[PDB]
């Protein structure tokens, strides 16, 4: 049973070598992340040190823009849902129209009865959908108005702050992806450790096997 434990321990040796490789890889990754983030720090600081008033005055505009976008998505959803509701009502009424024109009669009766049982909830959903639609559109356009009057008084600031924020954005998504890489890589490393450990457990199992033999 010697070649068995031999091959086993060789395989786990390859495994722990792999572990070492992934460890060094991870360390290198994080060390790469750090320099990038501090670069982002100093560039952000220097660009703020360029013109601070423009940026600080620009922020409310971006705030209003975000709010307006949220209201946009909400209003869009409300509109779509209302459309679906309208379609549902259309079909539900078309059914009863045909059924009434007909006046296998039992099947027709059951069908029109189920339909005319569903049209009530249909109408309720219609009302809900349309009122929600109106509200959403209202808040929507209100936010658009405030954003407009904000854009009227911030033409000089936001243009200056635009490159700062786009740079900040690029560095943000970059460091984000980097951190992602670090995370999943470390996870895979842990899994590898699990594998190596499992090979060791096999070693213990065989060690238990032989002395019993």
């Amino acid at each position: 049973v010697d070649p068995r434990i031999q091959g086993e321990l060789e395989k786990l040796n390859q495994s722990t070598d792999d572990i070492n490789r992934r460890e060094t890889e991870l360390e290198d990754a994080r060390q790469k992340f750090r320099s990038v983030l501090v670069e982002a720090t100093v560039k952000l600081d220097e660009l703020v040190k360029k013109i601070g008033k423009a940026v600080e005055d620009s922020k409310p505009y971006w705030e209003a823009r975000r709010v307006a976008r949220q209201a946009q998505l909400e209003a869009q959803k409300a509109t779509q849902d209302f459309q679906r509701a309208t379609e549902v009502l259309r079909a539900a009424k078309e059914t009863i129209s045909l059924a009434e024109q007909r006046l296998f009669d039992s099947a027709w009766q059951e069908m029109l009865n189920h339909a005319t049982q569903r049209v009530a909830e249909a109408e309720q959903t219609k009302t809900r959908s349309e009122l929600v639609h109106k509200e959403t559109a209202a808040r929507y356009n209100a936010a658009m108005g405030r954003m407009r009057q904000l854009e009227k008084k911030l033409k000089r600031a936001i243009n200056k702050s635009k490159p700062y924020f786009e740079l900040k954005a690029k560095y943000y998504v970059q460091l984000e992806q980097l951190k992602k890489t670090v995370d999943d890589l470390q996870a895979k490393l842990t899994l590898a450790k699990g594998e190596y450990k499992m090979a060791l457990k096999n070693l213990e199992m065989i060690s238990d096997e032989i002395h019993e033999a």
